[PDB]
């Protein structure tokens, strides 16, 4: 298990593909789920924060900070665990599986659900991730020599509302956006 660098093409494909797989398969269906693409600037941001090896959120995701020239606010998911166990698939799946504690009807979360909601946040269409090797991670004293994985999201989600608008798939995309695997695509947005 070697931890990939932020420009590793397989790492990039995994992060994007697996985010989109969960976003495509949501239940209830989403009417407005945007297709998610890689953003190298978001990946650099994740890399810088991840190198701090702290189990807490980047402090500069919101005004008056602005880490990314094109987003007012950024979103963030963090996964921290052992090196052997780490993979893009397991980390993101771990975030998504918080759905078990989420009741879509009422938005009631029984535990921790904010990673799941950011994974499937309709309006978020750019992602960038990084993993760091961390001898110790602050806030997580139990852990030794772990993998510390952070994705940043543009624009940020986790407003006090449903992560997407439930409805017939792709029935409420922006403009005249086409649909690909239950996601709203758009040549302009999706350019990397
Ligand atoms: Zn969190």
């Amino acid at each position: 298990n070697i931890l990939p660098d932020i420009e590793n093409e397989d790492f990039i494909k995994d992060c994007v593909r697996i985010h989109n797989k969960f976003r495509s398969e949501v239940k209830p269906t989403a009417s407005d789920m945007l297709y998610m693409t890689w953003d190298p600037a978001l990946a650099q941001i994740a890399k810088a924060w991840a190198s701090n090896c702290q189990f807490s959120h980047n402090t500069r995701l919101k005004p008056p900070h602005k880490l990314h020239p094109n987003f007012t606010s950024l979103g963030e998911n963090i996964w921290t665990g052992s090196v052997p166990i780490f993979s893009v698939s397991s980390a993101i799946t771990n975030w998504y599986d918080e759905i078990q504690d989420y009741d879509f009807k009422t938005r009631i979360c029984k535990k921790v659900c904010g990673h799941y909601t950011q994974v499937v946040w309709a309006d978020s269409y750019k992602v960038g991730c990084a993993v760091q090797f961390c001898p110790k991670v602050s806030g997580f004293d139990a852990l030794s020599n772990g993998a510390h994985f952070i994705c940043n999201y543009g624009p940020g989600g986790n407003y006090p509302t449903w992560p997407y608008k439930r409805g017939a798939t792709c029935s409420a995309c922006p403009n005249n956006d086409k649909c690909l695997d239950n996601l709203c695509v758009n040549r302009q947005r999706d350019q990397v």
